[PDB]
């Protein structure tokens, strides 16, 4: 039971910005180039006889068709077991906020795709996760990131989620905490995404949350953020038009309010030749701030996938 | 549809050079290696059902054995279709100029089997390009080097070239053209090779010019450049004798024209123990400028090569 | 006859150290992380059709798990052939001592699980090795490591040593000598090894010895180094205990001898649930000279490694 497999996808970003300069100007421009999606390889397998248990292990990396790239096992690769009792695996490993993630589905290059503030706490660290098995739609999930920090106090962090899946309906809470950071302390984010999810039809509302306190010297600091964020695909014959919206919040005091919120969207489509092969077509656009010192960005592109 | 596939050769390099010193200067040295020549791996594959169509993708890297190396796709790797239409595909790719190349093909080491300087041109970029299918031994493509440049005015480049090959007979047109480059402005490099291909018999003659403008403060500055090649290599039972000679022209301009004119030949041969384990012998020769001022070096090694 | 192999083991290290101290120090700490243990990946093959001989070839590099990695054929690669008169192979290869070194068999991490200082020289060269073949439990085996220095007085090195074994039984001697090294002049490996290894038993005691001129400023300066290392592994079911000490000695010259000698010892088991999947238990133990300016460390973990 080994596996070789992976997904090459790649194409052309034509993107543009827009930088305000209401106060203190300039606007800067359009890049267009050819980008490796998300590209990548993997090998991994499973072993029994064993016994009611099995061996999973997995070796995946960044394989870049355009190569900008370098390694091994950057991707999710790990060693573990799952039986009667789920999977434990260890190694670079996905944070549970990351495999919620779902409402988040676009083949994207080196400026987002979309839809990315809300998915920037979405990681690989090298560490430790239990998933308990599937019970009444009922499923759990924990993660530790020890590395490493002891030495001072710890900036190991702390992640873990449930999902429930009952009749193509979902919902999944993620969390994170950590410890300690630098240019931080104790950081927390928190998702809770539901939706719809079958038949062609996909439709997801999810709500990240992020409490931070700050400034390990002028205490006592602090900052929350939010974001939502929405998505419906759906499906016929070959084609598969989705759509996201993401608005994310500021925050409040520090002594001082303003606006630090943004918007931003992304729609476009994948056509099917096979399973495995589909076109790809992408337009997102992102708003940062408002008024006379603020941020527009608008992408499209093409690209092909084909998974293996 | 997946294959794994590469090619692996390494084996030693005696090599010399004489540093031509009107004094104040000096003679360097024989260097004595092991070295890992050209070994590479990749994985690649097509899909069809589909229809008329396929879809072709490859993923193709530096693997040495000497593993002086890092990195993935470096090789050539890409994404794209075949179909009544051929081939279009993208991500890092070759040269025009570099797929003509047959007339060149001395496995080498980190100093030149040969034959380099004429082969200076041929690369693998990040970009695009189409094949058209064979009618009457008639081939054409062409490719965009968009990365990046606007910014200011482009260094994208510019790729195309025409194979005729009727009855192990053979000509290539190979052409680049580039937009922008800082250090050159606007350079064009023009190849085309002819020869006899076929039946334990290759011959051709290959000739490339250069054509470039030169920005550097330098207005209005200019160089051609010049070089033929030639090769011969021939067949029985196992072994493969092959020679090649190329002969490069000066960058003449600058009130001394001098003589930047070069020489260089190669020799050596192939012994198959089979078709993909292949026993090589190398010796070339060549020489920089002439005189007082000057420049001779010369190697010779040999070198398994297992093709897989 | 392609063959894609390798192995994965990871897991956790708890580590501790005492850094003995008049102070100007102190004694620093625990260290407790998720760790690769040696983990890799290799694909590789021979051909025949051929003859009584065939064509080995080799690509493996470090896969972790962990991703602290980067490159390709870092691990044993190479290419030569086998025949009546054995294997001749060339690329990233196996210092003799390095493929005695039976009898150090602790899947380990950043740091030792043992036993390392008598380790140290095993190694992987770009380089030349001939194997002859069994007679009679008797094998032998040559390496040359030119890279490169010539350039100045030759820093190749040089390696060559014997195997017997006999019903369960056997030596291994393994040997290397330098011709020159920039940090030693002319330096010299010896190691003997011999135990009984078979049937759920094995049992081995190693000594090795380095004698070194030192060119420095010093001349004539010089030290020699003495280590004695003692494996038991054995067998039952699926449990494999195993257990490890190591003696070096000082090196002893120049008016003062002190005692720059070490001791460390090594113990833990393997449960196999099958041939390739067996969990590990480790517990080491090092102290670096003695009295008031001294060393001591303890390490133990758990893993998973499955081969492949
Ligand atoms: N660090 C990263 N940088 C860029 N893109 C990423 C990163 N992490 C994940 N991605 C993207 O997220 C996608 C995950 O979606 P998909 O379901 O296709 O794979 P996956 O489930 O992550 O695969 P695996 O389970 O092996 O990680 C990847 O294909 C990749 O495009
Ligand atoms: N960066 C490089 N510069 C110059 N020559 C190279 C370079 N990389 C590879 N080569 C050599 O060019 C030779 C061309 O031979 P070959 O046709 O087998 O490969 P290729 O056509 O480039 O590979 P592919 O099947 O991916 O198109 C190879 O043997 C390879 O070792
Ligand atoms: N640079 C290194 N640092 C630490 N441990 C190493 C290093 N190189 C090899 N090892 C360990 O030594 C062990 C050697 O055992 P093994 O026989 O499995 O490999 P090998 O013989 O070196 O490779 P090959 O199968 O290609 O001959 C490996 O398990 C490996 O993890
Ligand atoms: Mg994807």
């Amino acid at each position: 039971d080994v596996t070789l497999y992976g997904t090459i996808k790649a194409g052309v970003e034509t993107s543009r910005s827009v930088a305000h300069h209401g106060a203190q100007a300039d606007r800067v421009k359009t890049a267009t180039e050819i980008a490796d999606l998300g590209s990548k390889i993997g090998f991994k397998g499973q072993e029994d006889l064993g016994n009611g248990l099995k061996a999973i292990w997995q070796l995946e990396q960044k394989a870049y068709v355009s190569g900008t790239d370098t390694g091994w096992g950057n991707r999710q690769s790990f060693i573990g077991l799952k039986g009667g009792f789920g999977k434990v695996r260890v190694g670079r490993l996905n944070n549970i906020l990351k495999d919620t993630g779902n409402f988040n589905p676009w083949e994207g290059k080196s400026y987002y795709s979309g839809l990315s503030n809300i998915a920037q706490p979405e990681e690989r660290h090298v560490s430790v996760r239990y998933d308990s098995p599937e019970f009444a739609g009922f499923s759990g999930s924990v993660q530790y990131v020890p590395n490493d920090n002891s030495g001072k106090n710890r900036s190991e962090s702390y992640h873990a989620g449930f999902n429930y899946k009952n009749d193509g309906f979902f919902v999944q809470y993620a969390g994170s905490y950590k410890r300690h950071n630098y240019t931080t302390e104790k950081h927390q984010v928190h998702r809770l995404v539901g939706g719809y999810d079958h038949d062609a039809l996909y439709a997801s509302v999810a709500v990240q949350q992020q409490d931070a306190k700050l400034t390990w010297r002028d205490d006592n600091s602090h900052n929350s953020q939010t974001e939502v964020a929405t998505t419906v695909a759906y499906r016929f014959g070959n084609v598969t038009p989705r759509v996201s919206y993401a608005h994310g919040f500021k925050g409040s005091v520090y002594d001082a309010d303003h606006d630090n919120t943004y918007d931003q969207v992304v729609v476009g489509a994948e056509y099917d030749f096979s399973k495995r092969t589909s076109a790809l077509v992408s337009a997102g656009w992102l708003q940062k701030g408002k008024g006379a010192e603020k941020f527009v960005a608008t992408v499209g592109g093409v690209g092909l996938r084909h998974k293996f």
